[PDB]
């Protein structure tokens, strides 16, 4: 059922538990070490079952004290190369058995950037982290690389002494290695079943700072106390989210800020989320992505998507809480303000992707297609058009908010696809059923392009940027000289945001326009990266040469590809900077993240 993983199904068999024992050599990039997995079986006289691998060195493979014959398969592209392990006996259902899979991931491992010391803030230690989803877990360790199944699991991780090492699961004890003097190993346990796409390692001269009872934030010492201040909210963001989907079961929420290669805003491993150091604004605009990671601890993290088709179940609910944490911290005005500028997100994804694109279905066939090639905001923003239009049309946020908490808790700890939401939703509005039957889940759920019905939306907070996002558009040269800085006297951050957003869907604006607003507002001092990301794609687009170098900084200096993507791609279309772009490219190539560094290729047609 699960089209992206080469494995055996849930059905044939489940991963219960994993035991990591592994190193980490900084000198050949890699991790070496052995996967224990504790595997069930689901049929009778099961004699054989296979796993997922890309890249990955197999030495042996051993049960119960005896080496057992494996194969693997042919490559397959972005899935990997299915492993086929022969057992030493046939289980029937339920009986279980644990494989310990001796392997060594290799240098080019897509979950794992290997990052010089000069690539680190402290420029003097060297520095891993990995990124699994959707299907990157594979690239680490064998396993059955699909959300269908949950498994605890185990770790003890050998780094240098010198070095710090995290995973996404508690932190169960460090000792000085035994059988090597100069490393030490850390322990970690994590007693919550998840996919393994939730498993997470990090190692580097990491330091902490408690901002919380249960949250740790953790950095290079040049970031730690900027971070902990930055997200000095996230305890009280995290008893709002326990009072919306009920109590957080993974004990600690800790925070981790990486290097600026990061590819995402944040991934919400449990116990340790990782965000992208772009959030350091210096005022905290910018902590909305803590809410989302945060709100993933339950519509992600404990209610999962079974296969990648369904990923909108995952960023769709926890778009949805989000946007009711920060409602509830800065007013319903506030939640409607970003719900608008989600809907405009929507807009600009599916001009982006076309109107017709599969990629704009809510629910996608990602049936021999790489799941990164995928990944957009569509689902993000259309999952949430969807519940906040249902939220509307079922009798208000009291009333949803209530089934979310219900889902929840009905799915927790398992794996569903959308037929299971819809199906739970008929079963708890079961008065409502016929406002139901109103909706066109036919669209909704399988249609490209924008939804059949957009909500209704309270425009208080937007309506400034609308008006002085109006001026400019349709200003002429008689209207330069009276724009002037106090134009934004009362525009918060994020209103500065949306209305360079509003600005930026009808640019090219002319070059005049572009060097008046640099005059007046002087958006090139502004750290905000949100803001700075728009500006700059703002002066390319107009044609603007001023910004080129500025855009190419920006797009290298860090590697959210949120902003990273869109600079370079609009960098190639500037005709004054298609060479510069492609031949910067080419250079930062070797050293960007795997997954980045093949995107932007796409992107570039290189
Ligand atoms: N409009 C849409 C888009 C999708 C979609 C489904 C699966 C995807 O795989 C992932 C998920 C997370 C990451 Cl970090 C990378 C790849 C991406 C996108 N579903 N519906
Ligand atoms: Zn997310």
């Amino acid at each position: 059922v699960d089209t992206c993983s080469l494995a055996s199904p849930a059905s044939v068999c489940r991963t219960k538990h994993l035991h990591l024992r592994c190193s980490v050599d900084f000198t050949r990039r890699t991790l070496t070490g052995t996967a224990a997995l504790t595997v069930q079986s689901q049929e009778d006289n099961l004699r054989s079952l296979v796993l997922d691998t890309k890249d990955l060195t197999i030495e042996k493979v051993v049960i119960n004290g005896q080496e057992v014959k494996y194969a693997l398969g042919e490559r397959q592209s972005y899935k990997g190369s299915p492993m086929e392990i022969s057992l030493p006996i046939a289980l029937s259902k339920n009986q279980e058995i644990v494989i310990e899979i001796s392997f060594e991931t290799s240098p080019k491992s897509s979950a794992l950037q290997w990052l010089t010391p000069e690539q680190t803030s402290g420029k003097e230690h060297p520095y891993l982290f990995s990124q699994c989803q959707a299907i990157h877990c594979r690239a680490i360790l064998p396993c059955q690389d699909t959300p269908s199944v949950k498994l605890t699991y185990t770790a003890e991780v050998s780094v240098p002494k010198e070095l710090v090492a995290l995973m996404s699961a508690i932190r169960d004890g460090e000792t000085p290695d035994p059988e090597d003097p100069s490393r030490k190993i850390y322990k970690f346990i994590q007693k919550v079943p998840i996919p393994c796409y939730l498993i997470a390692l990090v190692v580097g001269a990491l330091e902490s700072r408690q901002i919380g009872p249960r949250t740790l934030v953790w950095s290079e010492k040049e970031q730690v106390e900027k971070s902990a201040y930055e997200f000095s909210e996230t305890e009280s963001m995290l008893k709002i989210a326990e009072d919306l989907g009920g109590p957080y079961v993974w004990g600690q929420y800790d925070l981790l800020v990486l290097p600026p290669s990061f590819p995402y805003g944040g991934m919400e491993n449990p116990c340790l989320t990782f965000v992208t150091p772009t959030l350091l604004a210096g005022d905290k605009s910018l902590s909305n992505v803590i809410a989302h990671e945060i709100s993933h601890s339950w519509t992600g993290n404990l209610v999962t998507n079974k296969t990648w088709d369904h990923f909108w179940l995952n960023e769709g609910h926890t778009v949805y809480l989000e946007r009711h944490i920060c409602g509830r911290l800065f007013g319903e005005k506030f939640r409607h303000f970003n719900a608008l500028g989600g809907w405009g997100e929507l807009q600009n994804s599916v001009k982006t992707f076309g109107e017709t694109h599969p990629f704009t279905k809510l629910v996608v066939d990602l049936t021999d297609i790489d799941p990164d090639v995928a990944y957009s905001s569509v689902p993000y923003e259309k999952g949430f058009a969807l519940l906040f239009y249902l939220e509307q049309l079922l009798g208000g946020p009291e009333i949803f908010l209530g089934f979310l908490k219900a889902y929840v808790e009905k799915f927790s700890y398992k794996s569903i696809t959308t037929d299971d939401w819809k199906d739970f939703l008929y079963s708890y509005f079961k008065d409502k059923v016929d406002v139901l039957n109103q909706v066109d889940w036919n669209a909704w759920l399988y249609s490209p392009g924008l939804p059949p019905i957009k909500p209704n939306y309270d425009m208080t907070l937007t309506n400034a940027c609308i008006a002085l996002s109006q001026r400019w558009i349709t200003a002429k040269e008689d209207d330069l000289n009276s724009f002037n800085a106090t134009d934004l006297k009362d525009l918060s951050s994020h209103q500065l945001n949306e209305f360079l957003a509003q600005t930026l869907q009808r640019a090219p604006l002319p070059l005049g326009h572009i060097k008046r607003m640099q005059e007046v507002y002087n958006f090139n001092a502004i750290n905000n990266s949100e803001i700075r990301f728009r500006w700059l794609r703002l002066c390319i687009q107009s044609k603007w040469e001023d910004a080129i170098p500025l855009a190419l900084k920006m797009a290298t200096e860090q590697g959210r590809m949120k902003f990273t993507r869109p600079l370079f791609k609009d960098l190639a279309a500037f005709d004054k900077s298609h060479d510069q772009a492609v031949r910067t490219y080419q250079e930062h190539k070797a050293s960007m993240h795997p997954v980045t560094a093949m995107l932007v290729g796409k992107d570039l047609k290189v």
